[PDB]
RNA sequence: CCCCCCC
RNA sequence: CCCCCCC
RNA sequence: CCCCCCC
RNA sequence: CCCCCCC
RNA sequence: CCCCCCC
């Protein structure tokens, strides 16, 4: 009767979306420098050395981060990655090679690696400072310490700690977030900026974001590799904090999702409005489409994956509007710049909203008492 | 056994045309260039000259960005997909020459690309006017950054990011929707229009209207590549423009089938009516197929599909009457210029719709909250 | 005892005509030709310079539009329909040739098709016709459009376009349909008529009315291509309104059907009518054989298939008639010529339609309402 | 215990019928004209000859008939036929011939077709009539239409048209049925009468009538050309109308049967009866036998089938006088002139039958007024 | 596991008659006239000059008939039916020879058949009186039709229509059915004897019996000859007359089956009754057997099969009690003279069946009704 | 015979 | 014929 | 178009 | 014996 | 012992 009456949207775009049987791909370029496990131990130096030399002209260190992730992933696997991601990729091989070159006079010997985008000079001239930062802090501090050199194997691990705080910032994608991944560079990593004076915010986040922007594909690679990385059983304090900052870009630019079920929870007056209710069966069905999708679901926007907009609840101007303004009651939502499109229903339960958090009784129900211990005690 | 008098009316048409066992072939005329992964970077950088032109003659734009689109889905694939469509052509293939032209005393040699529609001539003026657009870039502000410039991997997403607008509004199939073209183009992209200052809507739209009028096999490869590039689960943020761009064709001259669904859910009383309730078998029929069909059942009026008169709730009088007059009393059609064939029912429906959208009361069934505190509050 | 007293009429006469195991075999006349793929460009040529030409004599533009159509589904395909439908014919194949005469003094050379039907010139007068006419629009307006010329590909559909009209209008089998064609090739394809000065909808429907009458096989051709066309992917909207034109055949000379599925929904008094339940098991008989037919059982009439007659609830006189009664109680009959054989019922029928149409209380078991609060609302 | 004591015994007849390993074959006669399909375009003419010819002398249409009939069957397929229903008939073939005939003075040429039962100087003859009925003719109205002369593919069809009238009234076999046939070809080729001036029904269904009776193979040959006629996919109008009007006979000499399921629908109330549950077991193996034997169980009284006894219901007189007294009471029998075996049951079968014509009560359950609104109202 | 205990004790009856190992065969006598298909004319002209004959001799009209039947029949294959049903008869051949014998003082020439039990001089007796009694024709009424005459060829197959009667009424084998042979052979045959005034059934009949007792293999020879009539396809009225007056004569004697499948109809009580639902195993055996023979089943009792006795219920005195109670209750027993062996259960049966004729049943269930009203209001 | 309207 | 809106 | 906050 | 009407 | 009527 009047309950056959559906149009399934957002299942049958998925549907189609997923089940068309004809795949593009789409050319990188000539070929991406594709390092296997052998390179890691140099990779970690490389980025290390970058660490540890004052105010280097870190421009280049977003790709050296990005070797330095997809090194770790391997060969074949970073190989599996761009099939997958819909590429033509030449896998240009990785080796170690020492080249000689005679500098001030001098000439001595420095390891060379083989890169297509990344040149033997900038290697030893990034080298030669790092050289001369080391020559000032054992002037200074009078020895290096172990944890104080770019020996220690957490290297790799801070710059892709500040790229995944650039990864998650990277939802807005029109380099907003650059002053928040700043203030999240300085409260995390504490301990490193004082040990490593090498680390700096600005350019490190710049120089992520301008390899992100350019080559699209490898924010691909790094956010499989982050989703690798929060799966191993245990690591050390760096890939600890890694693992930690990775996985709050899940659910990155979904937020109207987790706001609507935060508005379920505190239960908004006015989810039961006429309007409200009108929208709510397909409400109800992209929250099950975001769980049928599950674990990859908050990805879909770090990613510009085109299935994203079927989790977006703008598409509801009255539900939108209603969780919206119920988040900015209860203060939850900051420097949101997100407009509501209905002005009446987002006033009305921003109002209620702020009336909630001010009263609240205590909820016996939720208490285990029997015998109202307190009402003894008043 | 009045139950057993039944006839499936919309069902039988579909085994009707899909199970014909003889099949046309249409003519295109002489041939249609298909190019293969190898010139994709030189479209790339084609579109690029294209928008970095001043003010440029974008007549030409439409053939190279159906070439795009062409050598984003493949060789094979382009020519698997118009066998498909039921199209003789022959596979010509696309390389690149070098062309050696004198022209005004000095002789300066080009790159061109060999293709039968487009003309090496053509290129080359796209080609000198780039050159002179680009002197005066020089000249007004000094350097040209990397995105200011044709390098850009993105240009030829952006030239079928206007296209995906000009084939969401093609199912008016007039030219009337040039003008919500221009005010979507503006809309979006505001960075692009920024940048690259030879960005027209309106020369690229008439150019994509020209183009798709005259050869009716490119608006199904182009469809087919939409359907194909919103499914890899990578992208850049113009790719990610492109198919949130496309997602809106889907459902394209069937906004009625979401519209009675929009009535349902706003539980509308003349979907009550006597003379509604002797359509809802239709009704329910049709929207029975309509999720049969499932995937592709969005993109049979901009494809001209002819399976996509089956999902018309025009033959339903009654039932389209109450709906556009729903639809109407919520005030979401705007112009919609199609009239109601029931005028009654339409303006009786109509009141009722506009007596709830001023009324709404806050069902507080809705909420399952157990507090009884509730009856206090209100 | 008195359930298996049941003649399986309509099932068994279909078994009996489809179980013949002896074939004749029709003899059409000298030939029929029968154009391959190859040909298709210069027979759209040819419906364009006649569309083109002003005032034409369009009593020879039925033979072109059928050729267009056997020009489009090929020479194979069209001898094996041929076969299938039981007619002797030998493959005229259709080449290009050019053929020169001198007229005027001057002598010219002419692009001319060699067809057995089709003489030489007539085709000269044709093309000298349109130049004519080309040459009045040049002087009147100056310059001539691409799309105010003979190449444009819509040319050949348009002609079919008014073919499709006189398939459908084809049942009456009486010439009575010329109005209805004249009125919907106005209403339908304004823009040709706006554009193409030649298109006279009464020439083109008398010229196609002949082709058909004095060629039964041309019926068949058409018939079977219209089932290819419709089931193509894509298309011009050219093809669009040929297709939707063509499906309105589907169900020509089967209205009882169809109303009669109708006065099952309104629930029209009279089918509980004794006089009618005797006639039900037989309707139900009919209706399930035509559901088994399922797919052709709409083109019966249009082509004069001997089991056409399977189709006819003429043989039921009460449930015909009130079933005639019902659908002119509800205005849907608007000069049906049809009489009803018992009009006792058909009178009574329609009284209790015109009970139905005007009144109709809005029934609220099919809403889902909760609360019936509007009540006191009013 | 009893449900097996059944003596099937129409069966047992049939196997006893068919299943007799003498098959004696009878001596026909000369032999029998069988041409082939090329002699079909001669003996159309013929037919339009006759039919175009003033008061034509029809004496020799049926031969001319039944020809075009083996013509449109083929040779070897006729030859199959005639052997199929054991016949002594020989390939007499047939081929055209000129023959060159001086009559009033003056040599004139002929096609002359080479018959054993047709002379060439009766078909000069009735070639010279036809000349001067066209000259008459072209005389008075000055000039004819080709839709009024003989070519036209369709006159050999009319002329079966008025056999396949004789042979549906050929079930009594004694020329009783020439009022019905002038009658129904009168109303039935309304335009052919008005168009053909030497349509005579009288006269061709006379001729109809003598070659059945002269040459009895004619009738099986004709009867399954007409099964083979109604298995074409398509045809003209007047092939529509042949096929139709051969489906009238199919159940000629059976209408008892159809009666009986009729006064089963009707449910009268004698079939109840004590006498007639009597024979209700024979009755319904007699219905199984019809229903088993399926497709040609209509054409068994038309053909001299050995077999045709079995399916009468008149060897059980008081069912057959239950089915004649209802089919006798709501006067679907004109003027059957069949009379009951048992005159009570008939007199209180056709009491009761007239009581239902006149009375009748609407079924409202069988009707799905579920809503009691409704059911209340009315 | 008591299934296990059936003794069938009439298919080892059956078998034990079957394959019997001493067969003892029966001479006949001298030998019988065999006519081949030559002396098929020349009798068929003898039996017409007996019916032109007023109150002709028909003493010697039986052998004239069964020798006509021969003669159709032919000589190898009445041979094979002498042969297979167990005589020594050898093939005294018959010819047309010719006789002229002196009459009257003139000579005539009459043609005259060998035969040994028909003399010449009879025949020549039968010859002069047609000639005699067609004098007193001609002379009295002036002027006699074709169909008048001798030369008819079904005049032989009116003797063989009687024929049929008689084979019909021969079960009860004492000449009792004589005057049943004459009613049926007046209502039957009324056109001939109003045409050839030599009919007598009486006379007639009497002599086919006196032919069946006095040569017992004409029986065989008669009923074999019948089974391969009815089933030759073609055959004018007369032999229709003869197919449909043989076929009464299947299930001849066994009455006594065909009743009590009509008692199993009406649902007679006394089928349940504790001593018939003793024998309704062997009354199961009886009936299986009879349908397992199935064709030839109903000639055993005309011919004196030896296997005949085996088909009778007049061994089961309970069951054949109350079947032919019944059968004499529903009235449809006539002079039967066949006395019940149970008189109780007769009497008992009977008084139910006629209390059964006074009241009517009620089968709705097969169709929808709801039968409240529409019961005991009928 | 069937068909018939509107789109 | 179908389509038509905003996004 | 979607996206925009905090950790 | 079978067939028989109207379409 | 089997058969037995009507069409």
């Amino acid at each position: 009767a009047l309950s056959k009456v559906k149009l399934n949207d957002t299942l049958n775009k998925d549907q189609l979306l997923s089940s068309s049987k004809y795949t593009i791909q789409r050319s990188t370029g000539d070929s991406i420098d594709t390092p296997n496990y052998d390179v890691q131990k140099h990779i970690n130096k490389l980025c290390g050395m970058l660490l540890i030399t004052e105010d280097a002209n870190h421009k280049f260190t977003g790709l050296i981060g990005m070797l330095y992730a997809m090194s770790r992933l391997g060969r074949e696997d970073t190989i599996k990655i761009l099939r997958d991601a819909g590429y033509h990729v030449k896998a240009n091989g990785v080796d170690v090679t020492t080249h000689r070159q005679d500098i001030n006079g001098k000439e001595m010997k420095f390891e060379v690696l083989t890169l297509a985008s990344l040149t033997t000079e900038i290697q030893i001239n990034i080298e030669i400072e790092s050289r001369k930062s080391y020559k000032k802090m054992l002037k200074e501090m009078g020895e290096v310490a172990p944890e104080y050199r770019h020996d220690s194997p957490d290297c790799g691990m801070i710059i892709l700690c500040i790229a995944a705080l650039v990864i998650t910032k990277l939802a807005a994608g029109d380099r907003s977030g650059l002053t928040a991944v700043i203030r999240r560079a300085n409260n995390v990593l504490k301990n490193e900026m004082k040990r490593y004076k090498g680390l700096l915010p600005k350019d490190i986040a710049n120089s992520f974001y301008e390899v992100f922007e350019k080559h699209p594909h490898f924010i691909d690679v790094f956010v499989h590799f982050g989703i690798a990385q929060s799966s191993t059983r245990g690591g050390s304090r760096v890939e600890g904090i890694f693992a930690g900052l990775f996985m709050n870009a899940y659910g990155a630019g979904q937020v109207m999702l987790r706001w609507g079920v935060l508005a379920k929870s505190v239960k908004n007056i006015m989810l039961g409005h006429a309007s409200v209710q009108a929208e709510m069966e397909q409400v109800v069905e992209v929250y099950e489409y975001a769980q049928k999708l599950g674990g990859e679901a908050g990805f879909y926007h770090i990613l510009n994956n085109p299935k994203a907009s079927l989790l977006s609840l703008t598409q509801f101007p009255h539900f939108s509007s209603v969780v919206l303004g119920n988040a900015a009651g209860l203060g939850i939502m900051g420097e949101y710049r997100g407009t509501p499109r209905n002005q009446d229903l987002y006033d009305a339960a921003k109002a209620y909203a702020e009336q909630l958090k001010e009263n609240g009784v205590i909820n016996y129900s939720v208490l285990d008492l029997t015998a109202e211990e307190l009402e003894a005690i008043k």
